[PDB]
């Protein structure tokens, strides 16, 4: 069906988009979580966050603590999703599909692929922010109050799991973009361009880590398992966001903020 | 980790165990829905009347409720026959025992909605070994909670059922979903995961050798173990609310062990 020169040719033309696409790769947030590179200034309490935002001045982070920095997760998501956004254009064939069918994959893409890139930036301490330049501790964030504490953690859990697959960046362009040309999202228009498509990003990321990781048995299938829970993970999510809405009323934005985070 | 003799020998050990584990296999349903012969045609329920004459052909309560309970008196059956044909995948009775009991426990669910897949098409499903055939339309129909109850079974049916995988691929997938490594409360993670390696290189071989012309069959097999995970919730979730509604009904003990967290 495909050549192994197409695949490899599929899987270098990815990583390079995504290298260009995304301000954070894996390689480098990894240096930073090991230790092996100006350290990360690091928020583990309430005082050391007040001196992180006074210090680096967090775009998303600068009245109640919790609720702060749940909406910087959102400043940060709503980024996140033009990121993604410019990288799917670079998939072969995603830009001459129907305008409204990359409308709807982007839609119901980007939640999923959030929750992958982010375990890219967490360790089982904690989380890179700011491009790396600072490091926000696990405890201090399941510390938090009312349900904004639970609202972290399942993050943490999903990255340390996933994180132990061990993907590096030429893995993960694949894995993104496969997950973008999901032909089951609702509301798609033509399944089959999208199916067509997907079908050769897997054989790329199928070939791409015999590979890359020739001693991990069944990565791929591993791998495609782990596209399982995300659902999961993602409905789960929702239904948290939702529960918050109806619970705190301290959580009012401008409503044109509240139009940015629709 | 495997070689393919081996992976071959793995797939025709699964069938066979598999042939001898559960009575109605997807060949012989799809001869039933198919037709062309005199002797396999089931009778059709389609209405309160076709349901009181399929009991005095086929062989005090509410029709719904009545349904509802044929439903768990066969997936009592079906856990029983999944149990047996569990202790068959090479491996799993040697593991600790606590683990087959939590294999089992969350396992039966995702298994008895593939192979009730098996059982369907997009008008109905077949019922008493296939003497029987109740229409879709006469299941959604159905009052109350059970309506609705019955319909999501359809809606991944059809979509499974695209698949047109066969008894020998179904015997290795269903394998597979046993021996998950990510259930919850289990001690031994590392000899399950050992197992499901195998069972995932032999599924793999067996598609490829079985449907050489049907592109990433693995692949979209596998994403369909995810919509699964959905279906199994939202069924819980529904049954859970029937219960705190609905007295006529009482859940055998095994499936009530089950359902228990
Ligand atoms: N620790 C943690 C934590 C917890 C919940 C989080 C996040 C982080 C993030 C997030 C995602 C990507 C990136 C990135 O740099 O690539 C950075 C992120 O946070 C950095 C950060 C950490 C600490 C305090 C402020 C910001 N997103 N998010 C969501 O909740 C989320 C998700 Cl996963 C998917 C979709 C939409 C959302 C959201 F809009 F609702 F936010
Ligand atoms: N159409 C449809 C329909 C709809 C809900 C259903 C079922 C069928 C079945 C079921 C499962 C396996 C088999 C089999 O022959 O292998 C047969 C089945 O039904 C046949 C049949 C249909 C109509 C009237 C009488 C019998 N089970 N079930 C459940 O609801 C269910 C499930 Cl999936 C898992 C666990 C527990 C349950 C239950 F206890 F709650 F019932």
């Amino acid at each position: 069906h495909m050549e192994s020169a197409d695949l490899r040719a599929l899987a270098k033309h990815l990583y390079d988009s995504y290298i260009k696409s995304f301000p954070l790769t894996k390689a480098k947030a990894r240096a930073i979580l090991t230790g092996k590179t100006k350290s990360p200034f690091v928020i583990y309490d309430m005082n050391s966050l007040m001196m992180g935002e006074d210090k680096i001045k967090f775009k998303h982070i600068t009245k109640e603590v919790a609720i702060r920095i749940f909406q910087g997760c959102q400043f940060r998501s709503v980024e996140a999703v033009q990121e993604i956004t410019e990288y799917a254009k670079s998939i072969p064939g995603f830009v001459n599909l129907d305008l409204n069918d990359q409308v709807t994959l982007l839609k119901y893409g980007v939640h999923e692929i959030i929750y992958t890139m982010l375990a890219s930036l967490m360790n089982k301490d904690g989380v890179l922010i700011s491009e790396g330049q600072g490091f926000m501790t696990r405890e201090f964030l399941k510390s938090l109050r009312k349900p904004f504490g639970d609202f972290m953690e399942p993050k943490f859990e999903f990255a340390v799991k996933f994180n132990a697959l061990e993907l590096d960046d030429s893995d993960l362009a694949i894995f993104i973009a496969v997950i973008i040309l999901s032909g089951d999202r609702p509301g798609l228009l033509n399944v089959k361009p999208i199916e067509d498509i997907q079908d050769n990003l897997l054989q790329a990321l199928e070939l791409q880590l015999k590979l890359n990781h020739p001693e991990s048995s069944q990565l791929f299938a591993k791998l495609l398992q782990k596209m399982t829970d995300l659902r999961q993970i993602v409905t789960e999510h929702v239904q948290l966001l939702q529960v918050i809405k109806k619970t705190e009323t301290d959580m009012s934005l401008h409503p044109l903020l509240q139009e940015i985070y629709k």
